[PDB]
């Protein structure tokens, strides 16, 4: 299912030192974010930092927001993921975004400018109108 | 989209020492949960404790399901997280919603009565049916 | 909400030794999946390992994914959740479902053969067709 998202670049980098995010294949459900930086930032087991991806998006849409997950290979053979684990993005949200990766691994690991880090999916939300009971 | 849910409070103090749970905007996908606990929680780094929420949902459309997410800021600046990471909550669970909170953190942490801890979104489910093949 | 998805045995236990995951009631949203093991695997604090499932799913239609998440008790009391904290399964992935599992408590853990150990539920995503603009 496509649905058209406004999205604004933030940093100059984006689109001419790395791509925008595109889907791999026409079966994919995430898209990969990569680290918008300016050098390379070593993680210590440990220890968490607040990566920017250069881009703004604008769901706008109430019944739809976005999930920031971990990628599978990094998470489980390099303790790679994100320190608020599953990061969610509301419809009316218009900064920038912003990963928190996490350093959850026994080894150092450094975060590469442009290294992709985390991937983000599309899910329908639904706004729940809560009805009062005594008992169901 | 907006969709009907039962709630039942289990708990006095719900609704009168702090409220009951509200989307902050109209575009907002996640509502906070809120500890219902007596007395502060001093959670040092690595504990997990499990809080009340003193509310009670039922769901009951089987196309939907809640899911409990950390909150950014907390999780992100502060290491606390879901022990169970991401909490799934069945259309026909009707006991007290609980939140797991783990300290991923490397400093103690207090949990006050009526703090927002956790994020809910509901989201569609879909019950698969599996059509055994020896080969795709 | 039904749909047929093709699903393909990997290993002669599945079936046998333990059964296909199904639905526990009518209203759950997650299917439980079973390490499909030969021996028993311990995990001290700080360990992940992969387990397999013996088991391939082909979703098939893109407007589907399905996730895998820790199970609350397991993840809660036991502090066994996934090394990737939730799993993504893509519309066109068709090899082994495996599971990293990760022991992010304290005490050592063995899994057994045939335990479950994660959840896996179906849900809606969107793909999202980008509309650039300088400002929203
Ligand atoms: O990984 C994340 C998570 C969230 N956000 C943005 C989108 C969201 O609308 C806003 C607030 O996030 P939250 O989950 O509501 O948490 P908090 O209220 O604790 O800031 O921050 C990010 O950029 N990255
Ligand atoms: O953070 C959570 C997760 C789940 N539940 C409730 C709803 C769910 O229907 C029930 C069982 O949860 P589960 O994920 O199926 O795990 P388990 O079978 O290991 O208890 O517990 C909570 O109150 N809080
Ligand atoms: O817990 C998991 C997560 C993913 N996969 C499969 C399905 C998915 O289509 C493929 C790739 O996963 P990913 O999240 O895209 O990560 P990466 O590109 O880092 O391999 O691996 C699993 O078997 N188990």
């Amino acid at each position: 299912m496509m649905k058209k998202i406004d999205v604004k670049i933030l940093d100059p980098r984006v689109g001419k030192e790395f791509p925008l995010p595109t889907y791999a294949t026409s079966g994919s459900a995430g898209l990969d974010l990569r680290a918008c930086l300016n050098d390379a930032v070593e993680l210590a087991p440990g220890d968490t930092t607040l990566v920017p991806t250069g881009l703004a998006i604008h769901i706008a849409d109430p019944s739809l927001a976005a999930m920031m997950l971990p990628r599978s290979g990094l998470g489980h053979k390099h303790g790679i993921v994100l320190g608020n684990l599953v990061g969610l993005i509301d419809s009316d949200y218009q900064g920038q975004l912003m990963i928190s990766v996490w350093n959850r691994g026994q080894d150092s690991f450094t975060i590469q400018p442009g290294e992709r880090i985390a991937q983000m999916i599309f899910v329908p939300v639904v706004q729940a109108e809560f009805n009062l009971v005594e008992d169901f």
